[PDB]
């Protein structure tokens, strides 16, 4: 599935967020160097190109990209991750959230100082956390049924 | 969004199977009003219909239909939905399961009998389940949650998902 880019290459600052932005089938990496915890990185429109991220930031933004690979550090916040596929994500460090959202095949690589990781996942498929390789597959299908004795609909994963 | 159709407007019996096919636009219900619990119901492409069942049959499979209304019975096992929009179901007898899979704004009305329809959901957005209040038109709306979070339970060795 191609990515439709919206111009050249690009990572710059506006504000405090690291845009990245159009890269395609690049042989080599795009390296973040700089940006503190006070930053965000939004990486959009990109298909085979690996995105390396140095520092700690607040959150990284994942956004229509395609058979991509990251490998970051970690995030005080979040990493959000909407309309992608086939990605690779790696920590080095600590991600306290993630969210998936119509998303399929991220693989998520955790590192041993956050196995914790929360991962909230929406009309996403073929999800797996991997703990330092332990494969664990997200669950993509769910039932509910009416609590009549007490008003309310439950929900387990099925 | 447009439906793809197929061919003729069509309702035919194949082996076991009720085949309601390409329904776009028709100004008046299609009903089927044979059939036995032995017996499916494929209903693929249409739009903007209301469909009817009358009989109870054995399942019911509901493909790529879009602003559409479901009349049915009931059914044995299930009634399947996929790559649906804008659907709206409704049964008078029971339907002891549904799964919604790639679909969106499903609504979903059951009898008083029905109310402990068991609802599958996976890559599927606005879902409601409906329920028949003490007056006729009386519908009470609960929504069926469409996120959930996952971790990974150390002292356990496994994940645990809940909804959002």
């Amino acid at each position: 599935r191609q990515v439709v880019t919206n111009g050249s290459p690009k990572v710059e600052l506006q504000k405090d967020t690291y845009l990245v932005e159009n890269h395609v089938n690049c042989a080599d990496p795009i390296t973040l160097s700089e940006g503190s915890i006070k930053n965000k990185v939004s990486v959009r429109c990109s298909q085979n190109s690996r995105i390396i991220v140095e520092q700690k930031v607040n959150s990284i933004f994942i956004e229509n990209c395609v058979g991509c690979i990251f490998l970051v550090n970690g995030v005080i916040s979040s990493i959000e991750i909407v309309n992608c596929d086939d990605i690779k994500l790696q920590m080095t460090g600590i991600v306290p959230t993630i969210s998936l959202d119509k998303s399929n095949k991220v693989n998520i690589y955790t590192s041993k100082e956050g196995k914790n990781v929360e991962v909230y996942s929406s009309k996403s498929s073929e999800m797996n956390l991997l703990f330092p390789w332990k494969e664990l597959a997200i669950p993509e299908q769910f039932v509910t049924k009416y609590n009549e004795s007490k008003g309310k609909l439950e929900s387990m994963v099925s």
